[PDB]
Parts: C-alpha cells; structure tokens; sequence
C-alpha cells in the first residue's frame, strides 16, 4: 500500500560497552545512504565479460538535531566529560576614563599581562598591578579620554578534550516514523529502521552563524551483525496491533 | 518540429524473467545521463598519441517518486519481503508521577528493561516487575515529580532485510512524456526512451526532513544488449499517425 | 541541559612568542570543522571479520569578520608592518581644457613622465616641467577641447611586503558564545572554544566587487600540543556558578 | 585602525615593454587571490599531525570590467588585431512567399550552398542561382506557404586569431580604493595594493547568457620580483598625513 | 486657451471579433495611469549610474460605474452569459410552533431536504416531507416553541460560470470627456481620449457594504495596436464646427 | 531664522536647446523629492546595527496645475501636436419613438454600423442606411417607445499620440515661495529652488471624477550637472536687502 | 505609577564633533518605532514549533515640526550653510501698457534675455539695453495694449548645495515630554528619551500647496553605541519631589 | 446562542520565571489573531495534479492600554529598571536681559557648554564661567537685547536602557469580558481568552501627537504547550451558574 511520509524520525541510540541508552525527540534531520559497487573478470581476445563477481555494501547514517548538549559532542570523540574544571578565560573591558594624573581603575581580577587599546589602534602591554591603578604614558592618551582593556580571568566549568588520540566505541541506532494513508488523510503504518554494529565515523562542522541556529551533525557507518549476517532492516508495521 | 517539454514521465518496469510490470505515474523526477572515457599509446620524440584504445560508454538512469512503498525499495535488494514477523521496537511514555510512596505505574508491556530519566538528566535501570508497578528509589526524584519512562515491547509486522546479497535480474525502463507545440497550445507526440537491459546499481538514499516530500530516489545502469548492441532507444510518435 | 545556540563568537588571538594580542568583537562567522582517515578490514567470507580503522585527524578553523584590519594580513604573512614609509602611487586628473597656445595647466605635484589622453582615445608622453604648464602638439588636440591627465605622485603611510618566505609563530585562539534556556528563554551558560596551538593557513580572496562590503576571511589549522596531546577544549560554564 | 570598505577598485596596468598604460574607472570587480601548497607531517600513534611543510606560493589576479573592449582581451591572448579584413559570416532570411509557379525570390549576396527550411522542419539544399531564383520541389511545399533561408555572406571588420603560442609580456598593476571610519562616516583611508612582474595567465572564461550583462574577465599571474624578492606591497595612506 | 473639466468621461467599448458597443449610460472614473520601468547599470567607485537596458512602457485604465449590469462581469471573464438556465438555490420558512402532536405544514415546492433550528440549536436533520406532517422530540424543545425551517428550491435565471483559464477578445476604450472655457465657462473642446487593443486583467473585487452601492470597477492594460504604436490617443475638438 | 510658509507655486521651467520660459503662471503643487539606497552593515553577538551603506541619491520633481493645456502633454512624451487631424469619434441620441409603420428616421450623418437599444435590452445592429429611415423590426418592440441609437462620426481637431519611444529633452527648474516672519506675519523671506538638468519622464495620471476638477500631474526627474556635481540649490532672500 | 500623556516633546539635536545645537520648541509629532526578526526552531513528530529565534533589532526616530528652518536641510545633506553669496534668480511683470511710438516702459533691471508674451500668448526673445523703452514690433501688438515681460536679476542671501556625494554625519537627540496624575491633574514627572549615536537618513518629502503650511519631516536612524551597547536610554525623572 | 459583545477585555500577564503577575483594568484594545498555512504536494504526466499536505497554524495577541506605565516597555526588552540613577539631560531658559555693560547671568548649574542664540539666529558657544556671568561679544548682539540659553544638567531618576542584545522572556496571558443576549437585554456569558506559552514579539511604536492621548501597544505570538499541544483556549460560561 503507497503511503506518504513527512516526519522525521525519532531516534534512539545504545553502547555497546555498558548499556546506555540515549534519545532524541526533536530530531531535524534522519538520513541513511547506501551503496555497492561490483567487479567483473574478462579474458581472452578481446576482454569479453565471463562472470560477475561479489557485490560489496556500504551504509551511511547522518543525524541532525535542533539543539545542543555535550553528549553529542562526548560520542563523537569518546572522551569523558569533566566536571568541575578551573579554566583559564578571556575577558574585555570597555569605556575607562583616565584621570589627569594618567592613571585607570580596573573592576576586574586581572590575571595575565594586560592589554590596553585606544582610539587610534596603538596597544600598550602592562604586567597586573596590585591595587588596581595603573600609569599609562601621556603619549598614549591624555587625560579625559577612552581606553579598552584586555586580560585573562579564571572560571569554572566543565569540559571536553578533543584529542588526536582517542576515536572510540561501538553503538547501535533505530529510527521511527509514520506513514499516512493517500486516500483517507488517516495514519496508516508505523515505519521502524534499525541499525545494529554501527561506527561513529569522525566528520563534525560546529558553524557558529550570525544568527541562525547550531544544528550539530553525528555521522555513522555500519557494519555486519556477526551472528546474523544484517546491516540494516526495515519494519513496517499497521494500525492493526 | 521543434517543441517543448514541461512535465515528467511514466517509468513502466517490466522484469525479464518472469513479467511483472510495476507502475508508477505519481513520478517528480526521470534523468538519463551518458559519459564517454578514452585511452591512448604514447610514443617517440614527441609524446603524440599514435593510436586509439579502449573507448568505453555508460548510462545512468535516476527515477525519483512522490509515494512511499516497501517494493520499490526490494529491487535494489535481492531480499524479499517476509510477511508476519515478530519484532522488537522501543516505544517511551512520557509524564509519568511519582507517588507518595516512592512508586509508578506502567501502562505498557515491556518484554526488555525499563530505563527512567529526571527532569534534568540520568539513568536508573530495573527489570520488569509483574504486578505493574516499579519502586524509584529516595535520590532520583522525591514525590510529585515527572519521570520518562522507555522500554522494548513486541510488534508484527513486514520485515525486510538489508544484505550483502546477490543481484541479478535485469529490467527493461521505459519512460512517456509530452510535448507541445509553441505556435498553437496542443500535443504534438509522445517521446519514449526505452533502455532494454538495465541493472540495479548506484546507490539508495532516505532523507527524513521536518518538511514533507521524502521523494524515495532510486538508479540504475544501463549495459549493452546482447543481440542488438543497444543500450538506449529515442521514439517520438507523432499524434498524427 | 540542552540548550539553544543563535549568535557568533567573539574571537581572541594570541602570538606564542612574544603575547600579541588582537581580538574581534565584530566577527560574522566563525567555525570549526574536523576530518578522519577510514579504511574497512574486509575482502569477503574468508574475512568477515569487518573492522574501521581510524587513523589521522584533522581540525580548522575559519573566521569571517566584517570590518577591515590590516593586522590579519600581516599575521598570515609573518612580517612586521612598516610605519611611515613614502611610496609612489598613481593618480589621475580629469576635465583639463586646451587653451589658444596649446598649453595645459597640471596643479598636481608629478615625479614620473606625465600621460595625456583625449577624447578619442591616444597617448602623449612627455617629461616633466618645472612651471606646471606642458605644451601640447597640434594634431593631438585643439583649442577648447578636453583632455585628462595620469601621472604618479609621492605619499607616505604604512606598508606590507609580501615576500616568497612562508610565515612563522603559533597562535592561540578562543571563541565566546553563550547558549539560552529552552523553557523559559533566559541565558543559561557561556560556552568557550580554546585551540592551544594552532598555525595560520594562506587561503586569501581579497574580492572588491562594487555594492558590496568586504567582509574578510582568515583560515587557521591546528596542531597537536606537544605535552597534554589536545587540539582544542570546549567548556560550558554555567551563568549562576 | 578597523576601516569599512564598500566599493571597487580602480586599477592600472603599465607594460614595461615600451611605454604603455591603460587604467579603469568603471570596474566590476577587482581580486587577488594567494595559494600555498601545505602538506603534513605525521608521527606516532594516531598518527598525530606535528609540522607542517609549505612551498610553492602563488599569487593570482582577476579584473572584471563593465565594457567590451577588443584591446583588453587581447593582452591575455598574445597576438595582433588585424583591421580592415574581409571575412566570411552566416546569415539567415525570413518570411518569404511562394507564387504558384513553386517559384521563390531571394535578395542579398549568398557565396556558398543555400539551405531551406520549412514550417515542419525540413531541410532542402539547393545550389546558388545566378539570378537569385529558386525552384522548391512540389513536396515540399505548395503555394502561398512560408519558407525561410539560410547562406553566408562577406563582411569586412577585425579579426583576432586564438593560437597556441608564447605571449612573454610582463606588466605592473596598481589597485586603489577607499576606506571609511565606522564612526564618524567620514573618509579615513586611501588602500593601494601594488604588483611588480605579473603575467597574463590564460585562463579566459566568455559566458553569454538571457538578457544579462557580461562584464569580461581576465587574469595574471603574479611573480617574484628579481631585485626586492616581493611579489606584491600593500600600502595605507591616511589624509591627515 | 485654459480648458476646465469638471466631469466624468462616458465610456464606450468595442470588441474586435464581433463589435457590440456597451455603456451608453453614466460612470463615475476612468483613469490611464502610465508607467516606466528602468533597469541601471552601476560600476565604479560610488556606484555611479552608466547606460541604461530597459526600453519600456506600460498604460493601465480603470472603469468604475454606478450600477450594475452581468456585461461587466462577462468582460472580466473568458465566457459568455448562458440564458435560460435552470438552477438550483437556497429558500427559508421562518416560524413554526411545536403542538402537542407534533404537526405543522410548510408552503413551497421544495427539492432537497428541510432543516429545523430550535433554541438550543439541535439539527434533527428529516427527509423530505412529502406531506405537511413531521414530528419533534422532546429533548429538542418543549410544547409552544419556536422553530426556524431552511430548504432549497428551483429557479430559472441567467447564468456565468467563472473557470480557471484562457482569454481573449481585445477591447478599444474611448474617453469621451467635455472640455469647459475658463473664461466663459461653457465647453470650449471636447476631449476623446481612445484606447486600441486594451486587454482585460482579472483584479476583480466585489464587497457589499449594507446600503451603499456596489460600484463596480473594471481594469484592462493597453497594448500597442498592431504597427502603428499608439496605445493612447488624446484628441481635443472645438465647438466652432 | 524660523518662518512660516502657506503660499505655493511660482514655478519656471527653461529649455536648454533653445530659450523657451514657460507658465510664469499659478499653479496648485510643486513638490520636490529626495531618495537614497541605505543597506546595514551588522556583526557580533545578537547582529547589532553597526554601519550603515548609502549610495544612489536621487531626486525627483511633481508639479500639478490648475487648468488642462495639451502644451503640458507635450513635456512628457516626446511628440508632436499633429493639429487639425480628421479623427473618428462616437456618438449616441436618444428620444427615438417608433411609428406605425416600422420606421425610424435619422437626423445624423452616420460612416459606421448603427447599434439601437431598447426599454429592456434588447440590442439590434444594423447597417448604415442612406435613405434616412430605418426598418423597424417586429420582435425587437412595440409602438410608441423610446429608442436610443449609438454610431460614429467624423470631427477635426487637434491630435496628440503617446508611444513608447525616446525622451531626449532637457529643461532647468526653478520655484519661488514666500515665508512670513512668525512674530509679526509680515512678508520675511523670498525662497527658491533651483534645479538644474532635469530630465522629463513619464509617470502621468488622470482621473476624470464626477463633480471634481482634475489636476494634471507632471513628474522629472533631477540628474547631476556635468561641471559642478550639484543636484538641487536652495537659495533664502531677505526682504530688508 | 500609572501617568496620562497627552503633549507633544521638545526635541534637541547635537553633533558629536564639534558639537552644533540645534533645537526647536514648537514641535507637532515626535515618534521611534522599535522592530526585530521572527522566525521559528521545529522539529520531531510533527512540525512543532519549539522556540522563537530572535534576531537583528531596529529603532527608527521621525521627527515633524511647525515652522521652516533651513538647518533641516542642512543635517539631511552633510554641508554647511554659505552666507551672503550672490546668485541669480528670477522674476516677472504684468500690467504694461503698450506707450505709442512703438515703446514699452521698464521698471526694473534686467541681467539676461528679457522675454515678452503678448496677449494671445506668443513669444518674442528680445536682448538687452538701456532702454527704459525697448522697441516692440508692432507685428506682434499694438499701442495702447497689453504686454508681460519676464527677465532676471541678482540678489544676495544664504545658499546650500545638494551633492551626488554626500553624507550625514553622527548625531545625538533628545525628546522631552511631561506626565500627569490620572486622580487629579498636576504634573507629576518628566519624561526623557535619549539617542545616541544616530544618523539621518534621506527620505525627504516637501510639498507646497494651496494654503497647507508645510509642516517639515525628519528621519533618523538608530545604531549602538559602542562601549555599552546602548541604543535608546528611557528616563523617567524630574519628578517634581 | 448568538450573544452581543459590546465591551473590552480585562488582561493577565503572568511570567514563568519569578512569579510576577501585572494585572490590567483599564483596557482599549484586546485583539486576537489566526492564520493557516497549507502547501500542497504535487504529481508529474500534463498537468501536475494536487495532495493535500498538512498544515499549521500562528496565533498573535496585541494589546492596548489607557495609561502610560514604564512596566509595559520593560516586558518588550527585558531588562530591569534601576533607581535614583544620576543622567544628563538639556535645560534651556528664555528671556535673558543683557546687562548695561556686555554681560549676562545664568541662575543654573550648567555642565558642558552653552550656546547662545539671538532673536535673528547665531551661535556663540563659551566654556562654563564659574563666576556665573558670561560676557558676550558686540557683534553678536547689542545691549537692551533678549537672548536664550540651551545647555545640560543633571538629575536623578529611575532609568531603563534598550540595548541590542537584549529579547523577552516567556509569558502567559488571559483576556476576559462579558457577553449580552439580543431580546432581554441583560447578560448571558463570560468569555475567557487563555493563552500559555507566549512570547513578547518587538514591534513596537510609541508616537507623541498634539493634543491627542497616547496608549501603549503591546503584540505576542502563540507558542504550544508541551504537555497539553495546545494553543489558545476560548471558554464559554453562563449567568445561570
């Protein structure tokens, strides 16, 4: 019976290490790919076909959601997030007013060597001092004007490490749909797809837009079941159970 | 005459082993495509080509539909469509309050492990209790708290089966457009492009977007026939004769 | 706790070697993107068993602003930027009229030859006056005609030579964004990008099309750290801690 | 300091062969691309990327002006415009009536084999006729029809002839724009971007398209200067001097 | 010598396939707007403006009218007014009260069925009441009610369907508006603006307004006659005659 | 100083070929535009506006007068008064009465087929017949109505024609306006508005409305002069000089 | 609290460089309109619309006032105003009665061609003299007759220039309105609404009519500032407490 | 039954964030809006015939209200109102009588600068005197004059900053108003708007007219729940309850 789909899919994910189980219900995009590619053998006076050899397969899985966490990021690579971090941050300051005695206050906690800019683009490299006021050159700026500053500040957090050695874990992926009936408007079929024996392929684009949204992509590939010779099976089912 | 052309086209199959004709004429989209590769034998001072070797021609074909069905996805396969299988699929409950004494109810019928989520993130795992009923413990959530259940239940339905399998019967493809003529509005002939001996290949690709149009998009290749050295016939049929 | 990311990052660049910082905060495009090698351990049922080898990892970075700074050019090609430097550059004059004597008046300031042009379309060169009026032949032009004039003057500024030596020094880079609460859309947490050690790329498109800002695009590729083995950390830290 | 730019370039091109200089007032777009080829080197386990190696950096220029001009594609392609030649050009003929004594009359000059065409799309090849006088077969059409007529014909103009052969001419190039302060809307910068020893790379690109301007294209290639080792400069000069 | 009009123009129009002449009564606007699109082309510093590719012209006309005629509708459509047309409408009999046995009669000729609405809204939908009886449940409404009775009936009038495509059928348009003397204030010209090959365009619009007039409005666009290009004619007469 | 301005008009329009001054007259509205392309240029976090891009300043005029002169037809379409141009034009008379014998005699001089309509609308066309009477027949009325006839005639008078080709004429602008002093409303100041090289184009409308005397409307356009680069010249008088 | 307003505010205008005041008093509307970007984040079963997605902000001020000051002008175009500059301008004269002996008495003192219309209207380009008579040529009146002349003369005063290449300037403005006490009608607040950094945009509308003062409009457009971000600052104080 | 709606709507706000409720009794406007949109999927052969998709649905609430309040503008940018915050504003006196000898007095406390303007329009700017006396140049005006002085103060008040970067949060809202009945006159219903999960879309327009009261608006956008998929609810009632 011919149905008509436009939904996406509900898709769930599982570790084959431990048992976790990961969901995603406000998925944007669901999409699997195939492909095969074939040999054939010739000989003779003229390179005549004689026979048709094995047919390989490949299969591709992409996953796009609408918002963001950092498990998606955490499967990707196999490195644990860590919680509680101290970091090392940036962080600016704008509209300071110098004194006539050529001197700044700074709000902040400054850390690292700080960086002072003014309205021409000139830059001058001043180590933290301790009570806050600083002497600036009265080449830099004359009284009553405005300066920018820049240093570095601690937080805390948590994080992630994209290493260059650590691509890791196995998983195991379903997708679910609904399918509509073409004549009555009603819905027909319940559409399952699943992949067992799936790899986490390393293909990531975190393009941070003006305006816009993220959109994270997770890409897999899969593999045989080593009991059962499956890559792939598709379930459709009815409004009959 | 010079005419134009602005609909698609009916994409009649017919397998040669025994006749099934499969139907479509709810199609978006039909493309043909046609590449030429050459070698050649180097030679002396300079390096002119002498003479010509190993000329080869393919043909590519592309049908993209607008419905959805399960036989239009086993022809890239050489499986077949098992009727009457018991699967296993996920299903979720969401909502679900937490007592005054530490307990759910469960509507479904798990026949796996029910996995539990909070309302900010986390796992709690429990094997199937038969009185209905599951004990959350103290940590998890207190009373009067929103829990997600998900499980693994049982379900009947067709179950096809994506393999490293063998692919052998061939098609024959015939497409049926319009054209018109430009000086006054009517038909003037049907074009046909019959290719009569093609064979499944290329790839296969499901896009679930939030939208709509999931367009199941299938190809083929087209190989020399055996007795006429043909690959791809033109006719335009005038509606005058 | 999932969130919702819609703005671009503020970027920060630091030299390795001395501590020269340059920051943007006017950035519309900012993005990360990573890359695996994979290979299949495969060949048929003599090998079934199918394994992914990963291997090499690949991480850059692009950064797309929207004003002008010549300090972006002078990162990608490691030279330091001279600082009132007199130069020659072109200028031209437009709408010069032919007086009885055939004598035109320059009220430029010329240090190379001086090129007329007319109407029609030819060339006069002639060499320098000292009193600014410059005789003019009979059949080039006549009386009451029109004329414009090329020649080159003298200017200081800065400057930027671009040399066949490729760059040097490492950077570290930082990106700032921050993420929205789903529910109730206030801001949740501040998410920060860090690249340890990475080098800049020479990928340059300098396009001034007219209509049109110039919005300049900086590539930059990382490199592994020599001691912690990363590439690039991201943290999440959250607004109320 | 950060400028704004949003308009084109005026450019100017200086042969240093003999003497010559043509500049543009109207350009489209002018732009300047550099290449570099980078590879990496990889190390031990997970193939971590540790240097990287450069070579072979390239500079490439584009100009796209607003007019045609003979004399502009003619530097890209190394030859002379030969002025005042005869040639020969097709021409066509439409709208002619038959008597019916399967007589047609021609005007003009054909010089080679005419060709006819009729109101279904047939073809007839009749010879020149000394008195311009032709007789159609009665097949192919009767009286009071329609035919139209295809021939050639001479024409004198000029004539550039595309070889394959070594241009070896070297130029200068100077590109000029402008450059505003976002915050006072005033004009703040005069940018000169200078080339010494460029090319005239053959990489020409002529599209005629529907109704659409065609603003044509050319391109160089920018090489080492022999005494300086630069291959281009890139100056600031701001009107306060 | 300075005309005053203070009128509005009495219409007429003329069809080319068979030549019947409509409005010979009073309108209340009429209206020739006229209009050019210009296309730029722009290069250069500035943007400034150089030739121009747009060589076009439009007319529009407007036809308001203070009372109403099927004519109007016809020439806003690609069909003809059919006559005698049996036809198929919508009548009412309000008022009925409900007896203790349940019988009231309803006076027409009536086709389809008959609806009955009570206070309470209840439908109670019954077939055709072949004689004058019908019966009423107690939950619809009590004895002594008031009831309201909708049905249809048959009637013959004249018709216009409105279809989806195709028209035809130029028009000419003629102004014939009456030029005053300023100084004796008594027609001093008579101005006949004409108007070959006008073209209806369907930008109807039909709102009822409780108890102002209709006032219907009619669009067409003027095209060039067929050589001589003169899509608008203004002629002024005198009285001396 | 501030003023108050009530008056309007005093409009002058120069010729440029040759010296034309024309309507040294009193005129109902002289208006006087300006219009710039303005783009934002946004960046950073949230898109702020940040710069904004302006380019193609235009300006344009609108005069409407008080009286209707066909001179004034003549400044926006490029095209001759072709006076005294016998033309075809319309006319109807009513008050027709039937007699006893079937016929209808004319008192005009008809050149086309006659149209005659009835009480009820019943339309009967007819021939021009040269004997001055006209055969009634049966089945289009009764004796003793009214009958009204429609035909054309001939007339001779002026003729001006609106085409779609060219406008190559250029004219000079000037309007003068008096403002009061506000303290004591006694004549202040004597204001003009001098544009230089306009150029007509077209953009007329007329509406003929029912009791409302029109006012022709007028547009140019200002272009930049050639010598000065100025578009328009407000000038302030004082009375007291 | 709760405040009823029904005045309008005093506006107040200042350059942020070389800071001119302008300010007016009698003021008529005062308003900024507020506008952002909408859109929407689906996704799942379904198109559910989860978030909202705003985006770039707008702020626009438009200012109208009572009277007529020419420094509007000169802050729509970025000039300054040039006083006491002579120019040339126009004028007119009726009532001349024809003297005999072939003279027109003048009364003014002309600078160019002098123009006299008759009373037909007809033309006649006379050139200049003293002749406080000139000498009329009786081809085109008579002697006691009517005749109007129209000439030039110069005069002094205040000037501006509309250039094709012209900015406008940064701006900052300030609105000032009053509140009420909705329980018994004393002033109880000031209202202030500061904008800084502005800029004017050209949208410049001057119409004269028959007795309709003229009533001046500006058009501001708002940008953030850019060290605290601030784009309209909301003040209500001067509360009289 | 059909009832009559003669009143206003009393409003609700409600913020899911703290617990705020804002409360509205004095109402002008209470709007509620719906809009469908539907696309359609279409089939290939002719024509391309239709399939009804599904569709979505927008809801938008506006509002108005009687008395100014600065809560109503601090929902559309959420940001908080700090107070007694010291601001500069403008102050300006008139009628200023120059002393016998050249100077004049100021009973202020001026800030920046000020700028004298006469009764015929000038500038005279002057640093501030401590001496509260400013002497004026002769030139500029004379004694026994008047003159006016604008400059700036400062004050304290509440203050709000609408700045760039800064949406609303989510809300919840519910209209009320009473129903009548069309025979006894007296009432019939209370009718309930409910909206959850709406969010204050910008599109904001204060405008200041003279003599003519100001009311606020205030616009929303209809977000479904995520527990009941809902919208908006209408609630009928009844005084017979």
């Amino acid at each position: 019976m011919k149905t008509v789909i436009q939904d996406t899919a509900d898709v769930y994910f599982k570790r084959k290490s431990d048992g976790k189980l990961v969901f995603t219900a406000e998925a944007q995009t669901a999409s699997f790919s195939q492909a095969i590619s074939e040999e054939k053998l010739r000989g003779g006076i003229g390179n005549k076909p004689l026979y048709i050899l094995k047919s390989e397969k490949e299969i591709n899985l992409t996953v796009k959601n609408a918002f963001f966490d950092l498990e998606w990021l955490a499967m990707t690579q196999g490195e644990t997030i860590q919680e509680e971090t101290k970091v090392k941050v940036f962080d600016r300051e704008h509209g300071l007013i110098v004194d006539d005695t050529n001197k700044v206050t700074l709000k902040g906690k400054p850390v690292s060597d700080v960086t002072f800019y003014n309205k021409k683009g000139l830059t001058y490299k001043i180590a933290v001092s301790t009570d806050g006021t600083y002497t600036i050159p009265t080449a830099f700026a004359a009284a009553k004007d405005k300066l920018t500053a820049v240093y570095q500040i601690e937080k805390v957090g948590r994080r992630l490490a994209i290493k260059a050695s650590k691509f890791s874990e196995r998983y195991e992926v379903e997708y679910r749909t609904i399918a509509y009936n073409p004549d009555t408007e009603e819905v027909y079929s319940d559409i399952y797809i699943q992949f067992p024996n799936v790899s986490p392929s390393g293909e990531f684009e975190m393009s941070l837009e003006n305006g816009n949204a993220l959109a994270p992509e997770i890409k897999f590939e899969a593999l045989a079941d080593t009991d059962t010779d499956e890559m792939a099976v598709v379930i459709e089912a009815s409004r009959d159970e």
